[PDB]
């Protein structure tokens, strides 16, 4: 359609208000004192979270080049999301203060894809500063402190995740769901969990989670790939009058011969999903006939000759919950029998002690420990659905920082980290002085998450940011208490890789946004 | 319906309006200094581009006369970006300099035609011009700087593309995709490219780059020409339950039985191609199993007798990536075996120790250099998705640029080749003064791309042009360091091809538009 | 009312839109190259005019901010006006770019006090220096040439003011009125002159000049202050059945009991005026009396007894034309008799060879050079109306331009003393960055007068503005003939008091308004 051409100051300016709008949004929701954000639903009951992607997912406004810069920078926050699942709204924050000084240097002239350039290099050695910076999980030994504090100083869950992670290990998987009672509850049950998606995008529930959960699903297993409709039919049949949803694990699933003929069949009542299986040819094999000892069921081939049309109920394994997201898909608790998971286990220790190939034994050891750790559940307690939403989101928070923290470890938190690495990069110097500025533009972003921590605790940012900066090592702010000192000795501590994603996804956003000079929009 | 129909100047200064809003947008990009333009999209985050043609693209107006302008002047960028990938911006500054300069000679009463046929023939003296001024790409050896250049002054985009042609070769093919790492990583895979389309204009994906991609693709390969549906059907639907992409390779594909039948039944979750197959007879029976070869697939035929009705999913080939384009499909990495594709590869040097004919020769030759150049792949890294398409632009433009200058040759860039070729066009002379004027104003239309990369620069473009006019072969205004030199030794290198296209395609456009006395459109 | 308050950018930007809506209008205007604006009357047909002040003074906008702006830079071109005459255009386009490079840097941080602080630096540094590259009016002698330069190359106008102070001295009194034929006359008649003006504003006549014409008045005159209504009321009703106006030189003039019942009397058919008489105690007496015999008048005094009542029409002074103005009221032509003007004359010469104090002696000869000199008077010659007001404006322009030469010196015309002054200036410092960055834009401002100029040439002012700086002394750019030379031998000379004028009045308002953070206006 025809467009709106806006250029220059105009064009940044309503960039920045659009900025404005989805970053003080979120930002409400930073740290301790943060508050929670109200997000209306036409599908519902209005949902109260703390979490800021959820809030900048929420943001869009009615001015199209406000709309344009909350879009870029909403896109900060989705990223941070995806990669680690928390600090969203500490890469938001990062993301409109490079935005807002960045703009500034244009404003005063500056080649702003220089300014970008000196962003871009000091983000890269902030980086480098954070990886340094970090200490190890295994050094640290803080497990509960990071939930605790993913959880907005919630003890429970911090502890409840790491008692998870005692018992399932420190790579075992744990999940996140409902529960009935006012109180968390944690179970280790025997489940599966593989690093595979759905091949479509239109299997997503009616919740927006983007992972879809099934309630006491049926379990198919095939290596073989079937080719004619006829021959599975009648299986379809029988697991249209089985009263459990259907989820099968094949080598790949296509949708224009499945998904489309199903999805024209029903209209939402129950799902029906189909997933790819880890591994190939042998491995493949393996992981099937696993899943199928897990759950009861069994596992078709072109050797065995056992075809589907002959396959019952009774035979297809049954479960009491799976998970499926694109990133990864959990099995919650496959019942199957206990009896038979045991000497699988058996047979497969005794593999461990015949194998002797290295990638055999290592994806055999593999196995093993997903088999040895089980699945931890978390069940969230609360009273209500709009507490239930919420809690649920802080837990998951705080198992996305748990994992974070196990795998790139932990530095201070409040802000504290990138406070220390811009001290760090005082003396980095870019190729020119539109660059330096860039890279100081960086810096002093850097700040903003302490600085916005300490505004939501209605104390004065300066005064605590300067504090800080005369400190050394791990000395910070309790934002809690309102008072300072060491930030691992309160136990106040942030995941590496929750703040190096949040600095550099809002690194490379918001320098791109500065080197703008022109939107087009829609009229 | 009922149309507004405008004379004279008031038509002109409508066309031109629109001309100047298309040509601001676009020209706000141009140089090394030059910003970047986000283009609001209703499907998702906002597009931060530099590159010239995706802004043009996007532009329309309210003003019907003032769109149908920009209209006009859109097809200078878009013919630009096809026939060379770059220049897509200096062919937009190109064409709105002689359509003003145009313009104000209309206004000065003179012939428009005289002043269309003066610019053609300043056009086509000019591209002599570049053609003889050309240095080939042998000779100056600076496929990193062109690169370098085209990436806007990307340093490690150049060094890529330099590594890339010199794994494949200068003629080897080398594709972008998205990478999943910060880096942008470069991988020679053992892939195949032929120089075919798609059938069906109705394939193209949700990205509007009119190349469509597909991930970890089934391979099915053809040379007679099947007849009846139901002998196929089983195939079909063993490919749409094999779970990966389908793409067919055959003579020649229709679409009133094949695309109708399956559009109406899919809803677009995964998508089935089918594209040409190169040569004819006996080679297009060479090129088939060729790629049978590479995917490990098999290729059906009339001798053999093998039906596609027992062929298996296990039969026909697979590959990890696919890129189809109207000019040239791509198979990126088809796994198939490497001793198969070692022994095919003697095997075809074998014929290469046997054939003799002259266009047999050439023709192997061919095809042993498509097999032993393999197919580079550059992995875009960035951090976020707009990053993610800012990059790949970037890094597409270095690609174009660098099959241009090894096609056609370098000049100095900044503008200063078409300064010089304008300098030499000085005593051009047509039949009368009107054509004189034209090549005039062609002449000086020609310094437009300089004066736009110093009005970017913030310097004065008049100074800037008059020095480097003052000078003469390769001296020049960098731009990057806003000082003057050789712009060969400072690496300031545009490709030949894209400096006569750009000039070209915008001389057409804006020659035809100058010429213009009446408009018609909707009210 | 209520106000509206804008703060910031938002009303930076608005104001300067204003200056700029303003400063476009009064600088099509300059130069010789410079065109007319029209502005609209509603008292009659348009004025045709390319006098800056004019046109300034006719800007007023809707919207208030920008309103306020235009207010704010109009005050430029009404003081340069006011102290020159001449010069209100180059003051406008001064003023217009120190306010946009002023605001430039205020965007870019700049303490705009400071900024200010080093404007008003650079343009004292800047005076001084016109001082000092002053050519003496004496030395260059280039009457002709600083008038034809006023009266945009109008060789005439410039010969007859050149004639004109050749006849009355350079120092005579010079005053331009309307002709009758079509070819400028040049007049020196007996006439009068002194350095008052009239005690009440409403005396303004139908014309918008400020000084009010009378043709063929009768002058009264009188030292002694009268005090009752009824003595000079028959008086009054014999001048108000003379039938010439009434014209009233007295020490001071009140307006409470003459003023407002005469308004209350005529509706504006005829006009009566009253001023003041320059000197007091004898020198006002021996004013008066000169005053009286060369009109044929009489003049009261309380040591004579003459009364009111018993003067005649006859007795009282004839003139054939008067000029009122706040600054300097003229009698242009008064009868008298010329022998008794003569024998005046003679008798005050003999007063030069009596008198022998040095006040008594310089203010007699004061009294005789301005006998002697008479009234030089300039015929504009015309055929139409709207032409009459045109040359008249640049005859105006032309004598303020040559007694600013007399009076304070010739510095190289079209911009290039500024550009000179500027280059000397190069090494001028501030306290702090801002005040320098202030003097930069104080500097590069005065080079805006020559490449407006080069604007409204239609040629490149950036190149012109390179190639003045590159020369050196008088060397600069001939618009009239687009080629450069020795701007005092081809005659473009500015009067230094005009280009000084510009400079100081200009940079006066212009930095007060790049210091305006916040704007209130009505709604
Ligand atoms: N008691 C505390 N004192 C100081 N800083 C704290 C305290 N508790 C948490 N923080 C800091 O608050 C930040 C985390 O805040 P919050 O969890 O509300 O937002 P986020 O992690 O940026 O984003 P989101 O959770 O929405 O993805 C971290 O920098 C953490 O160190
Ligand atoms: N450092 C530099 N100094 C001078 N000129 C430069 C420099 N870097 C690039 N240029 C010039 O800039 C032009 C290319 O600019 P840019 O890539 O932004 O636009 P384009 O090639 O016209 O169009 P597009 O890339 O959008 O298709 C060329 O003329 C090139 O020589
Ligand atoms: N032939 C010429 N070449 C170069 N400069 C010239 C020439 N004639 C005049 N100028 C310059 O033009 C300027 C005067 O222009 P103009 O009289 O139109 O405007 P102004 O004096 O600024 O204002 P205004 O007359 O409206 O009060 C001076 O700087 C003068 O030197
Ligand atoms: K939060
Ligand atoms: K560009
Ligand atoms: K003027
Ligand atoms: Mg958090
Ligand atoms: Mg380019
Ligand atoms: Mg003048």
């Amino acid at each position: 359609a025809a467009k709106d051409v806006k250029f220059g100051n105009d064009a940044r300016v309503k960039m920045l208000r659009g900025v404005n709008v989805l970053a003080d949004a979120v930002k409400v929701t930073l740290g301790p004192k943060g508050r929670n954000v109200v997000l209306d639903k036409s599908f519902g009951a209005p949902t109260i979270t703390k979490d800021g992607v959820s809030v900048a997912r929420e943001i869009e406004l009615e001015d199209k080049f406000e709309n344009m810069g909350a879009q870029m920078v909403k896109e900060v926050a989705s990223k941070a999301n995806d990669a680690a699942g928390d600090g969203t709204t500490t890469a938001t924050v990062l993301a409109q203060a490079i935005i807002t000084e960045g703009l500034k240097a244009v404003a005063a002239g500056m080649n702003p894809m220089d300014l970008k350039r000196g962003i871009d290099k000091a983000v890269t050695a902030a980086v480098e500063e954070l990886k340094a910076l970090s200490v190890p999980c295994s050094d640290s030994k803080a497990i509960a402190q990071v939930g605790t504090i993913s959880a907005n100083s919630d003890e429970t869950v911090g502890k409840l995740i790491a008692e998870a992670m005692d018992k399932v290990g420190k790579e075992g998987v744990i999940t996140v769901e409902d529960g009935t009672g006012l109180q968390d509850e944690l179970d280790v049950v025997e489940g599966m969990q593989f690093d595979r998606g759905y091949l479509s995008p239109y299997f997503i529930n009616k919740p927006e989670t983007g992972a879809v959960e099934l309630e006491s699903p049926f379990i198919l297993l095939a290596d073989k790939k079937i080719s004619n409709i006829r021959e599975m039919l009648p299986v379809l049949e029988a697991v249209a009058k089985a009263g459990k949803p259907l989820l099968i694990i094949a080598e790949d699933v296509e949708g224009e011969a499945l998904a489309t003929l199903v999805v024209n069949t029903m209209r939402g009542i129950v799902k029906v999903a189909a997933v790819k299986a880890p591994g190939f040819g042998d491995r493949r094999k393996a992981m099937l006939q696993d899943i199928a000892t897990l759950t009861g069921g069994t596992v078709i081939s072109e050797e065995i000759g056992m075809e589907l049309e002959k396959a019952t109920l009774e035979d297809l394994g049954q479960a009491k919950r799976v998970v499926i997201n694109k990133d990864t898909t959990t099995i919650i608790d496959g019942v199957g029998e206990e009896a038979a998971i045991q000497g699988r286990v058996a047979q497969i220790r005794q593999q461990i002690e015949e194998a002797t190939s290295d990638y055999d034994r290592e994806k055999l050891q593999e196995r093993v420990a997903k088999l040895a750790g089980g699945v931890a559940v978390i069940k969230v307690g609360a009273a209500t659905e709009v507490e239930m939403k919420e809690k649920k989101a802080r837990v998951e928070d705080a198992l996305h920082a748990t994992r974070a923290a196990v795998e790139e470890g932990v530095v201070a938190g409040g802000g504290v980290a990138l406070i220390r690495v811009a001290s760090k990069l005082a003396d980095l110097r870019g190729q020119n002085e539109d660059q330096n500025v860039g890279i100081k533009v960086a810096l002093r972003a850097m700040e903003a998450p302490l600085r916005q921590i300490v505004l939501n605790c209605g104390e004065e940012p300066s005064v605590v940011a300067n504090t800080v900066k005369g400190g050394d090592g791990n000395y910070g702010y309790n934002a809690a208490t309102e008072e300072y000192g060491n930030m691992i000795d309160m136990g106040i501590l942030d995941p590496t890789k929750v703040t190096r994603s949040a600095l550099q996804y809002a690194a490379s956003v918001a320098g791109l946004m500065i080197t703008t000079e022109c939107m087009v929009t829609d009229l």
